[PDB]
């Protein structure tokens, strides 16, 4: 319900100082700004673990307005919005408007106090003692489920990983401590993250687990993910998807142009050894300067089943003679364009930026 | 169990380099080592989210020797191992023993990969229903696993409503300020004494915070002090001692037995003359630079807790003592006196951190120099010596 | 002097955003003045040089089809200015996209080991008989004038105990020790366009001396404004990022007045008078001005056992210091856990305070919401009756 | 001077808790320990800045023992020790010895205050005789002191720096920073020995090897040993990487045999450690193998053909301009198995549900 546009110039103002945004909270409804903050806390919390359901009051406050939306919390099911006569209340947490944008979408030292004011059983007579004994533990739990959505602290992409059940680590691969090492650093940048492929392939609901995945990891940023099939209903918040297909080096340009420049790109798609050196060389040089391209599953260059050979040196039109064509580049646009390297086991990070330092006179 | 001197030993030994972590698995049967590696292992695990229970299987190989441990996996229980046919093996995960002594109990930087080998389905014969019965559960499983084999920083405020501890989310938000005060310890074999095991008379209640630092601390001995038994909490690298905490001598003792500590917690009776008790017997036996914690300071304006109603009526109070800290950090602007001769405490504090009941206090030598006497001491003349 | 105070700001929040952003910045103004201005801050950035023998390091800012040359003459024991381009020895050339230096500058970003500039190592050495004469004579020189101006040209985290021998300061080195407390605090903020307010600019009655920890903070916050406010005044001390205010820190109406339009503050530091009375003042109407998660430090609580600076000998006679008000502030800290009272009413320190630090000579209050919530009534209001209630049976 | 056995045992020591830091201080003699302690300070000093000279007294507690020494800072001049009587003493400085041993030597968090006694001008007495020597002496004891204390700490240094002060970096510090609390045993191939002194000066706890053709005996000093031999004779490298090893790190400069040294040495890189390739078609093809090692899982199943070392111990390589570090440790994630389908066709409808 909310217009990507405006979700990326909350996130721009978010990021300034006292005079961003106040500018952010005049120039939108405070209402309209609430319900967009909410509708990300509740992709940010982590799986409820109390037993007992308990309500969670989230107050939001600009100025003379008073937004209120309360939360219920229970395990095995999503935090949603509720109303008030639905549930025990354990607690009500206020947030001014602006903290909270600060909080959520800002560029902020650490905060561990001061950034909110908490109110505990707020409209807590007869059972009094026995409400007590039955909600106190799970308006704690249920509270601070809560209270992880309201900020931006690093969740580890592991276990994300088995939460959003995308294959990243655990069982067939263990990239996702490579993709913390390589990622972590540009996670206060209004970052544009493209993924090629989605997940899912075929089937009608399955995929978007690694979208998932990164906008969990980017508080601020806005992430794409491309797939050859329809994937619309992957779409939430700060989640766009784009159909086409990867080998298309001209479609490639056209959403760059319109989508870009590119912080980040993944290539998690087909996997065919000519469509992943297609991609690169179409994407590569939208890829920002200090931004990374990132290929996963160089396995496929040794089956000839997607366009690679058995013999490890054969690779001429291999993912891996790619990355040894780049091993050369690093010491053509590509050529003048890559400053690093990194291999592992069925990963690859590029590094982009003038290969160009340390120059001398030839003779 | 496990011995206490022994597990000590190891952990100190496998904070060390080759020769150390060698000197270790000679002087200690490597079998015994392993069974010591799991169980820390089974308490270090996060709660598992797999709905269909899998096997992990754990081999800890040294030498000619292989230690084969299987783990049940499944959410709301804990990890716990079992005999090799009692469930469906979803991934074999392989350590070399040193390298999991490395991973559990070392000084050692981030590995994000090369720690250990990993087989899949092991046992699996080439099958299809068991990829649409397993794959996931194997996934989730090992990752629960694998987070507890390593030495990853845990969430403080997680781990206060895992194990059921008022440290966060009620009550009390304290635990970002410790996390602030005591992340960069984690890698020292830190010795921790917190005063309050929790549960009071209740037979079987307590110990959660005592659990939250054991697992914050991955080289750490965690040391309970309470006025009840608590014999029920000790667990590897966690010991209950059953003490006063307003009987000097008693502190000095176990402190004299077991410290010194780099970090002192008062989460006890918030009696403000223990609170003053405790700080002056355990004070000395803190390390420099370590650190002593006091919570609960709220107790300083209610009478039934030796407080008193007016915050100017503080010479008794935990609040009080805090105040006369500030004036300890400055203890060296005094005016000269020949009579007059600095405390323990003026001697010993270089900082002192106050957040809403839980205050922290810096141990160091306070020793930098007051204010020489040729910078004049009034304000006019400083402004004419300064031009 | 040329560099318009709202147009360096301005230039700072936009040098902080994604692509669009800096493409916006570029459009906005004129490529070679945005290159000047980036010039005059990298002068003042870069570390003092070590080369014994003086070198030309050219600086070119390149944006579209325009190249800004700058030649950068680069000694030991002088300040790197700008020179003519035959007026030395080119050691190295140092290339840079205009939105790229603006990135390293003034933006938010994440280190980059390489791939943010060109170098070439002496780009104007004709291959001759004097230039193997004249490789042995620069060679060292070059790469140390190259070294100095590279470190001027980025956002790298400074030494604060260097910038405070490098400025002159007493901050760390004899008297005090306050750089790494400073440092401890302050570091987190180094990406935020802070606004830094310092009470106290130095040199007091003397018309040269002062600005030595106004330029220590400009160069420790690459995106921040510094404001330093003095009785005397310090006009010669402004300079890009760093502006002085001339007024008595004594003035409430005034601090008010200056707060509210320079405002709000992440950080205020007192360095002042060290009056007991003008500590107190300070911190009442300035405190209020003071960013939610910002910072209030107040330096030289010394004075406060002095009475020459109206603060009292005895450590128990504190109802009028520093010391006092940092004292009162652990039950500002603690306010909500007062049992209730209808008459009172929680002042405006009691409802912003969330953490206080205090070290020698120097403490650091944290401004937020103090609202957590005091101790329910329902939890027992003496020691025998909680075990009671804490046991179960 | 300083037998390097010792040094290492100190260094071991130091890292540990009080009981490793009192078993120290009693195992060894608190006088040597304390030299010990002085000559690492002078080599981690960084160049003063002072045109006064001025002398920094450094007094070392223990127990009843109290060590003296008067340092005398000047720019445009190395730290040295001197007498008391060889210039003005603008600041003393207290350590307790163990407090000193954990500041330079051990595991510990950062302390920004309470690690010394600190007393300027700790013998000037009189009054109408002082206010001379205070103008003249102030700011060259802040100075001097400065430098003096930034040599009695861990703190890490500016490569860049150190690359000039010892007569391209920023990668070495990305890779070679998380190291810095260790132990580390550091190999450096081809030896002025310039960066086997910042090296040291990188790793405070650590012990620097530089193998050279040539003698280089007058480069050896505390944590730093040179080892003369042919880096092309394999036997002589297995030899003293068994000597002297396992290494944490390995720096070969290949520019002026890479092939040889890397099968030789990677085998004595511990498993979480890194071997260092500087510089060269010879190195290149090297480089682009490391590639098949990382992935040889991936490769078809052969009876024939079995993994060798460098497959088996391979886990990451990174390569920038004129360098590439790799990563030595276990590389057996296991290939994709033989279930998931070998076409794109295949895998398509096996991951499509229906
Ligand atoms: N030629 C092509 N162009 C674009 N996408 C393609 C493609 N061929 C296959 N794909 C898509 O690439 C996806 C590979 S699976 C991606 C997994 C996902 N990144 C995750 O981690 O969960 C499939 O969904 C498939 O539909
Ligand atoms: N005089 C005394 N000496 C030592 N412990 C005492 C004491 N009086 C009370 N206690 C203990 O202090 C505890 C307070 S509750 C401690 C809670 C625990 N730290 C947690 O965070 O979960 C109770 O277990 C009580 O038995
Ligand atoms: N009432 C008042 N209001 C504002 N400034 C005052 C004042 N009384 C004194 N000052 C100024 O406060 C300064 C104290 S010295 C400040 C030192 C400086 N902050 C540094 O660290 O380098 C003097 O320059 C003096 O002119
Ligand atoms: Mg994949
Ligand atoms: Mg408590
Ligand atoms: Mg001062």
């Amino acid at each position: 319900e909310f217009d990507e546009a405006t979700v990326q110039d909350v996130v721009r103002l978010a990021g300034g100082h006292d005079s961003e945004l106040r500018e952010l909270t005049q120039k939108y409804d405070p209402a309209m700004i609430s319900r967009l903050l909410v509708a990300e806390i509740l992709s940010r919390c982590p799986p409820p673990s109390n037993d007992t359901p308990v309500l969670v009051e989230l107050a939001i406050v600009h100025g003379s307005e008073r937004f209120r939306h309360f939360l219920r919390v229970v395990r095995d099911s999503p935090i949603r919005p509720v109303g008030a006569d639905e549930g025990f209340v354990g607690m009500l947490v206020e947030y001014e408007l602006t903290e909270l944008l600060r909080e959520l979408f800002g560029v902020t030292h650490e905060r561990p106090a001061g950034v909110r004011g908490t109110k505990l059983f707020p409209y807590l007579d007869e059972e009094a003692v026995e409400q007590i004994g039955t909600y106190l533990l799970a308006a704690q739990q249920g509270t601070e489920a809560v209270l992880a959505g309201c900020g931006s602290r690093k969740p580890d992409l592991s276990e994300l990983s088995s939460r959003y059940f995308t294959p990243k680590f655990g069982f067939l691969h263990w990239f996702t401590p490579h993709y913390d090492r390589h990622f972590r650093d540009y996670r206060n940048q209004q970052v544009r993250v493209l993924e090629i492929g989605v997940g899912g392939y075929k089937h009608p609901e399955w995929g978007g687990g690694s979208l998932r995945m990164w906008k969990s990891f980017f508080p601020r940023g806005q992430i794409y993910g491309l797939d050859i099939m329809d994937k619309s209903h992957v779409d939430e918040l700060r989640i766009r998807t784009i159909q086409g297909d990867q080998n298309d080096a001209e479609f490639l340009d056209r959403i760059a142009r319109r989508y870009g420049p590119f912080d980040i790109v993944i290539d998690d798609g087909s996997h065919i050894n000519a469509h992943v050196r297609t991609s690169f060389a179409a994407l590569f040089p939208h890829v920002r300067p200090g931004g990374l391209y990132v290929i996963e599953d160089m396995w496929t260059a040794y089956w000839p089943g997607f366009g690679g050979q058995a013999d490890p040196q054969e690779c001429s039109g291999t993912s891996l003679g790619l990355l040894k064509s780049l091993i050369d580049a690093i010491q053509g646009y590509v050529d003048r364009n890559i400053v690093g390297l990194h291999v592992y086991h069925n990963v690859a990070f590029v590094e982009k930026g003038r290969n160009d330092e340390g120059g001398i006179p030839t003779w």
